[PDB]
């Protein structure tokens, strides 16, 4: 019965147009998808940007273009920019777009092996990013891939480095190298978070095949849900999705079947302390 | 992966306690139960969990009335599995609860313990559990073992060790949300499936969520390989404060959610195979 | 951190079922119980969970005999907390189980549900649970609420919501390992403490592990802030196949383990504060 | 009732002689400590080496000296060499001592932030180390700091990269950056491992204040236990330990109190598939 906030992670850094022909790459494509997602029930867009050639971008001008396009089509949507970017990107380039003063942005809470590579978040870089969030008055969404990252975040809170309260945690489950999205895991994580950061709220992203199991557990445990091509390009096993909005709409339908209302924009901002 | 695990839906259409005053759509007579069973089957149900009533709504244990209901359902929907309750109504004698196994249904419930049950006690004395287990062997009926608490899993495992229950694979029905029993919160259903895997590794399972626990138990079962029971016996509401129109309406919602997520419904043949009814 | 959580040890010295034939060292008479209570206190126990017996070993509920035992224990060890059982023996009437609250002990048990209990049923009808809860208020006695299954936690939480139990903080005693109840495996004790934290956030807890579950429950409790019950009522063996020499021997082992790990034993004053007995 | 294998991690890479005056640094000191630990109940020594000045070493000659000294005092002990070394050490230097053909050695299963630094185990380096274990016929002890590392190891098993069965996993709990040693966590990890790698055996190391909680849970769940100055220099809060053997002996006493037998050398080798 608690409202449900749906996030659409519409582009990401890695997904190709060859694999997912409906992948939005340009600001205009991203705005069109954001409108469809909003109408389907999404209240947050998790935003990565691309150059026209499809390579990942960290350019401030390009971020401003995408943010402006999305805002103009759906002024009420929450635009959450990524500070993760493409694995391997320099930390300075990942941090810089906070200067655009978005409403929300991601804050990655640890390092992990990530497929064939390593997604690096050095402890000193986490601290400097956390300080930049404060300086630009941006509300973090803290990305957690493993149990230990919750404790790490709790220590940064204790030290006064992360002062946001309530803090919003995004469990990102199913990375090869990170915690999987099996139900035991999501239950463990929400309970672990409740022990360590009792006032934190949470959402879950389930990569690939973990999208459905994470979503259905979150539905009935008060959690919020992320979906989209950044995490999963398939609507069913072996069946490419038509759009990010198709993925959002399924979650909206399930919420309607079970009687869990979707958050209004106002409710989403209240819950996320925006 | 859920795309490869057939889902068995059970409709517990009548029960012992639900009233026509609370749920105007409650099926009471054999004819009414047959009609509802057919609609439930068409909506995706493969098992009916059957209690019977007299025409005036009183719970019954009579063998003639059980046969009337069984035959009515079989005549219109022979494909569905008719699972007889041996739990019956509040305070019923154990003799009357056991007797209908002599009708040789495909399946019947075997309650695995005693618990406080609302304002009363649902009594299953250890010696009676044993004689009921013996009756399942005598009459060649497959049990569905009803579990309301952790310790009932251990109790069943002891009966298996003692050779009192030899059915393998054994089917366990978690019944969660009784006032006096374990609730249907997600932590609990996760705990129970994992506990069952430790104690009875080859057992299969279903969950029934009483009242407000219907939705949480169903969605967890969807994505953990469990099977799902619904129906007026357990829950008369489609949403909080919104009475369900029929048992089939409840079944159809579960079928729609399964279809959304790509989990196939068991065919009658698959339901019988999974439950070891052939 | 365990170095800062006092540990309350309870000795359940006699019980209703344990026999002198199995355990030659079992204390039966008030004098024997007093001697054992003193030795247990010296070994680290702060609470005695008291059942009484007639001289021939039969379980008793008589108020004159309860007063005799209580007084005998108080005379030699006034510091120990004497917690009266209201569970009593197999099949005992609820009237006789309730009556000793009129003796106004510091603490008494309040059994939170019915369960199969070995070959019998331990009956706690919902209406009787309520009238016992009412008696705790009438006689100004603090309850220790005995929980054998998950659903009993929910039942207690409902009585708190209804204002039937107003004791706060409430002390819960998990009793794990009864045949018919939840076992004392580590998964279970972890689940139960976490479930209790969700449902009754301010409750404190202890664990009793019947038989082979004594060691697993004790070591988990040591490092999770729980308190620990031991004694012949629950377990007559020091090791598998090795009879315990006394209840104090069991208490002393727990005290030694606490000392090894640096967890302090509660003083009598701390035990009373924690249990809200002042 | 199942036998208990105690491991003594006697030296490590970071502990100083100033903080723990009884820290063994030289091969001779390490041999003396190993004998005392063996007599107290230890069946495995987890071995890091130091130069005489106390800096961490990866020199093959120095490893051979330590291995020889320990072997000569207690021929029956199992000598498990570390391939973790000091955080920041080159992977080539970490891998090289496998050429000495020890009975067992550690195999770190992932990257994590580790205090102020990052303990790096690139996916390609994990693979090459796993292949070297096979080439030198060394049995791994696989070090796991987070849930996701279990899945990662399971994938390497599926691919035939890790073929050891039964595989021995060491949960290392309490690193700042890794999973903590709280009871919920250890219970979760043993159950998660049972789901993902059903025939694996396990031990736990609890860093610092997590030594006691991890040990007592392991005692009664069939797990094995690591202790020692590498992980914890305190016998009680604020009370420096006298020796690694003191730490081992407490665990032996608790095992004796509860009736869990210590593994004989033969039993330890059987359990660990040596
Ligand atoms: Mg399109
Ligand atoms: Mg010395
Ligand atoms: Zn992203
Ligand atoms: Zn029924
Ligand atoms: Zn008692
Ligand atoms: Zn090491």
């Amino acid at each position: 019965h608690e409202p449900l906030i749906l996030t659409a992670a519409i582009t990401g850094a890695e997904t190709t147009r060859a694999d997912q022909p409906n992948l939005p790459i340009t600001p205009e494509e991203q705005a069109k998808e954001a409108k469809a997602c909003f109408e389907a029930g999404a209240r947050v867009i998790h935003l990565h940007i691309r150059e026209d050639d499809g390579r990942p971008s960290q350019r401030l001008d390009r971020f401003q273009e995408a943010i402006s396009a999305i805002r103009e089509v759906v002024p009420e949507i929450i635009i959450q920019i990524s500070t993760g970017g493409a694995v391997g990107e320099s930390f300075d380039k990942r941090l810089a777009p906070l200067a655009l003063k978005p409403e929300m942005a991601t804050l990655n809470a640890g390092t992990l092996n990530f497929g064939d590579d390593i997604f690096i978040n050095h402890p000193a870089d986490i601290i400097r990013l956390a300080e930049a969030f404060k300086q630009y008055n941006v509300v973090p969404e803290v990305e957690v891939y493993e149990s230990g990252m919750v404790d790490a975040v709790a220590r940064l809170i204790k030290k006064g480095i992360i002062t946001q309260n309530p803090l919003h945690i995004q469990f990102v489950l199913g990375v090869p190298g990170g915690m999987s999205g099996k139900p035991k895991n999501l239950m463990y994580m929400m309970e672990h978070l409740k022990e360590e950061i009792p006032t934190a709220t949470w959402a879950v992203a389930g990569i690939g095949r973990w999208h459905i199991p994470t979503s259905l557990i979150a539905m009935v445990t008060g959690g919020h849900i992320r979906c989209g091509f950044e995490d999963n390009i398939f609507y069913h096993k072996g069946v490419i999705a038509e759009s990010n909005a198709q993925l959002v709409a399924r979650l909206a339908r399930i919420a309607k079947e079970i009687g869990r209302p979707l958050a209004t924009p106002e409710q989403a901002r209240e819950i996320l302390a925006l």
